[PDB]
């Protein structure tokens, strides 16, 4: 018949069992962490603090010392936070990856945080099994879960709008200072350059700053617009970039095709092509090249926005063998990948 | 003023937060593979299988073939799947870790899984934050987010009582083994036995069965004795334990003492004490003892648990010393810990 096990089961083959299915308590014990701005507390105090120091300048009050406790010690063991004895107390602190939850520089990680571990953008992942057994459904999991299509739903959801946009803006502040500053070559001889699908600015208020004498432009949707802070110097445009894109010296996009299936990469990225110069245009897209081949400090998050995409965007993750294929097949004469140290690479796009 | 980076930061660093952020992928993968019955599809063939032949075995048809692809890229990552070129064909197979995933042994898994990751058992979560910035409530984060405490809210909604029963059924699947094996002299000279707060009497069926002569009994509430099958041999009686427990030779508590602050601990520890005879009766105690000193396979997954009592039930897990402390003030002579290379340890607490 079947196996018979006669001798004692691995505790650690089980226990990685344990650990994936409860995976969830991570993300959402990160975000209660979050929630109660601890990181930013102990950051500002300077030194490790006792857990009545902590409750007294929570958000609010009054505090359950105990909860704050037994939630504290499952961030210690995370490796987040520290717990040590000081003087004869037990004080909070610090790990070095609780940086990122630190506010006030580039890569403090919140916006993005607060986004991905919300209640509502979450419940897609519910309906993973129907995105496989679809009974005859076109529907993402996102309209499965939420009612309609995601960007639909943000033009009918403000708060979720909002909150999405920040997420987006959280991912570009990560990594706007290696590409202004490694990427700088990129931008030389550029008189315009037109960010499509930017969202709420981010990118472009950063290229503006790095590069005074580029004119800078914002496409996006209307309800993104909508979200924006008011601009001087750089253009704010709105509409559809499968009818219009501004015709620019070089468009940028970022984490807009790895959205979209391949024949809609292939209409938006002929429509870039044609809105370039003949002389010296580009097409800098920015998203994520998967490597299947090997293991790199961001591989397991990128086959996870593989699966994001999947139910939330109807998109993709892509390879170099894959993004090859698809520049190829939008009619452009070559790429260049470059390598920002970041979850998304640089593919510059060359037209004839 | 702050801190300044001026070299490349460290991309594990940001990875390890990533990771945490999206936990839940974990969880909600892993519900989708077993939803799909993928390892025991393979398992059954026997043999690695391409995606067109899992794809011909799933629940149910059509399949989209793409998203199986990329859910099993994803489930390769977690080493629970294989992929391997063989005879000219990419097949997919099981690593090691996926034996708990397979159907028809003690050890499989599935009830639990379906249990921990169900949609609505995971809103509490969400409700952390609200557990320490209680704005003066004194609810669960179960009641916050699903409108009543846990037992009420099982005993009106039969579905979901069936799920969290069968949850608990392979819950104590996973241990009986053991219990029965290594803890056989925890029931000599025994006659009786009541599983106090049994559940659906996997614990008690598994008992009667090694031990013929014991005549075993299941106490449970109304609502989980009329989800249970019924009995020839074995007593099943339903009520509340904080008002009565049926007295026998000895009584066992699986997963019950967790649920419960100390307070009623101490109330449910002295109705057993008074329901055991004053000669050799015993009280058998299966719960976690948590190492806060030292880490082991299991730390991280009863920490979890120590959070998954705390908004579900009401409840903690204990360390050692706790556990001292609650068997004395509930008036016992001594305990005795025996570990038996489980989520849980067995400690009997002997009266007087
Ligand atoms: N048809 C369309 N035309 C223009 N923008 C679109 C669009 N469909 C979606 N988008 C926009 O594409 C963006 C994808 S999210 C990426 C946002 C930003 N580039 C960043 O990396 O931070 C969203 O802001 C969304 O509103
Ligand atoms: N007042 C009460 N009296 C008796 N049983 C109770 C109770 N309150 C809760 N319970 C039961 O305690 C159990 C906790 S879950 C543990 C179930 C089982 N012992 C196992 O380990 O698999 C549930 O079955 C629940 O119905
Ligand atoms: O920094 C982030 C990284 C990844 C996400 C995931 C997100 N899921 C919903 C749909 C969506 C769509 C995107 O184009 C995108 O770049 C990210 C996401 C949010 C973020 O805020
Ligand atoms: O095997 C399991 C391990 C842990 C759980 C968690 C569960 N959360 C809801 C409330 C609850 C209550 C319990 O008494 C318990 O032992 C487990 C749980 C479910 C399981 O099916
Ligand atoms: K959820
Ligand atoms: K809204
Ligand atoms: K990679
Ligand atoms: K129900
Ligand atoms: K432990």
């Amino acid at each position: 018949g079947a196996m018979v096990m006669i001798n004692k089961e691995n505790l650690s083959s089980q226990a990685k069992l344990w650990n994936f299915i409860y995976g969830f308590a991570d993300s959402l014990v990160l975000k209660s962490a979050v929630q109660l701005d601890l990181a930013n507390i102990i950051h500002n105090h300077g030194s490790p603090m006792t857990l009545s120091e902590l409750s007294l300048h929570l958000p609010s009050q009054p505090v359950n010392q105990d909860a704050l406790y037994r939630v504290l010690r499952y961030l210690v063991h995370m490796k987040l936070f520290t717990k040590s004895s000081i003087d004869g107390e037990l004080r909070y602190g610090l790990a070095p990856p609780a940086k990122f939850l630190v506010k006030g520089w580039d890569k403090c990680m919140l916006g993005a945080i607060l986004t991905i571990t919300d209640k509502d953008f979450m419940a897609p992942w519910h309906y993973l099994k129907e995105g496989i057994l679809n009974d005859g459904s076109t529907s993402t999991a996102f309209e499965k879960a939420l009612g309609t299509n995601i960007w639909d739903y943000m033009a009918e959801h403000p708060e979720k709008n909002q909150l999405f946009n920040e997420g987006m803006a959280n991912d570009t502040r990560l990594i706007m200072s290696a590409l202004v500053k490694e990427c700088s070559s990129m931008f030389d001889g550029i008189t315009t350059i037109v960010d499509v699908g930017g969202g709420t600015g981010t990118a472009v208020r950063n290229i503006a700053k790095a590069f005074p004498h580029i004119k800078c432009t914002v496409y996006d949707l209307p309800h993104v617009i909508a979200d924006s802070p008011g601009y001087t110097e750089i253009n704010s445009i709105q509409g559809d970039m499968f009818k219009y894109i501004p015709n620019a010296d070089a468009i940028m996009m970022k984490c807009i095709l790895h959205d979209w299936d391949d024949k809609e990469c292939i209409e938006i990225l002929k429509r870039c092509k044609d809105a370039v110069p003949r002389d010296g245009g580009k097409v800098i897209i920015i998203d994520i090249i998967l490597d299947v081949k090997s293991e790199h400090p961001y591989t397991k998050m990128r086959l996870t926005l593989d699966l994001d995409m999947m139910l939330n965007t109807g998109g993709k993750e892509r390879t170099e063998e894959e993004w090859k294929k698809l520049i190829h097949d939008a009619g452009y004469k070559g790429y260049k990948i470059t390598h920002i140290s970041a979850v998304q690479s640089v593919i510059e796009a060359y037209p004839y």
